[PDB]
DNA sequence: CATTAACCCTTAACGTTAAGCGTTAACT
DNA sequence: AGTTAACGCTTAACGTTAAGGGTTAATG
């Protein structure tokens, strides 16, 4: 349930492509470990790098931050979720 | 129209929807004072703490605080480099 | 024998018995912030360079810090696929 | 004090002794001709794997090996950097 | 008070640099 | 054949700019 935006880059426009990381950065005029980290699931998505990822791909930009979001968002909880309602219960 | 921090949200539809004030709305969420101002004063993003914080106490999504971030981020990453990118990288089209 | 970061000693052994942080030990070893809490989050490793000033430091020999980090770098690649590399090599008996 | 890169050993004390060529080796261990060539060359390092392998084959601990490394890789940064870093920190 | 400008720690993302790979195609 | 360019990919370590966050103080 939390699905790094990596993996998703990975399992799916790299791999169906058969793009490597290398080359993909190149495309994104983006340096190497810029996009090796990404599909490491070691770096998240930032906002430069989803305008450039959804460029090259052809999909909305917010896709991939939201893609990032609910990962992000997710770690968060299960991290301090449950001791968040032990601490703000109000309304 | 574009650029809206999600600061001016928490003002505009919820400290002032509720006369409610930052040194009052750190203590609820149980985070520091300058960290609700600075979101407040649109010196300062949202967080995945944070959005979870918020969510739980309006009663609120906390993928709508993030989402709020979300944009207002790529909104002045374009517009700061929104023509230089357009321009570098070419589609897989 | 078992994997431990070297940073785990960092803190366990050191940081936390002589009550340092990652930020004051950087600036005292005159290397950038993350450069030493890359290394106690147990994400970096003990390069040389950092080896022989964390040896300055803290009154060890170099080797001392460049062991832990030879173990734990032995121990990650074992079982990665060791055995496996056991199941591809014979040796000359 | 004094550097001695892997390599000299694997080929001095280990190639030499047994009469094993680079390209023999790379075979035996299941690794392309260069890295173990570029290994006895003195122009690569010993891996964490490569160690391991080369522990394997010749009956040494894979710790002998990357401690080689450890010490070829340490008198290296000292000389070339040894100074300044003694003179810019101050122990406790 | 409630709000701020002070710092300080920690820490994410970036470009550089450079080291280990295997792959290929030379040579020796 | 053995030895070794010379490609290209991956990936580690570094200084750096800059972000969130809680101290504290100054302010209003």
């Amino acid at each position: 349930r939390p699905i790094h935006p990596g993996e998703i880059l990975r399992d799916e426009f790299l791999m169906e492509f058969d793009i490597s990381p290398a080359a993909l950065a190149r495309a994104l005029k983006v340096s190497a470990p810029t996009v090796n980290d990404i599909v490491r699931e070691q770096r998240g998505i930032s906002a430069d790098m989803a305008i450039r990822l959804g460029r090259y791909f052809d999909t909305s930009a917010q896709f991939w931050m939201n893609l990032q979001s609910e990962y992000s968002l997710a770690t968060a909880y299960a991290a301090n979720g449950k001791q968040i309602e032990h601490e703000i219960e109000p309304l």
